[PDB]
């Protein structure tokens, strides 16, 4: 899921994932997979 990447990566990553999915235009729970 989205949510499981929430749980045990840093701040720093899913900070870093969310800025790097939404270079692209994307949302975390747009593709949870892709977040992961």
């Amino acid at each position: 899921m989205e949510n499981f990447v929430r749980t045990n990566f840093n701040p720093m990553i899913l900070e870093r994932a969310e800025k790097t999915m939404k270079e692209y235009g994307e949302n975390p729970q747009n593709e949870g997979n892709k977040f992961a």
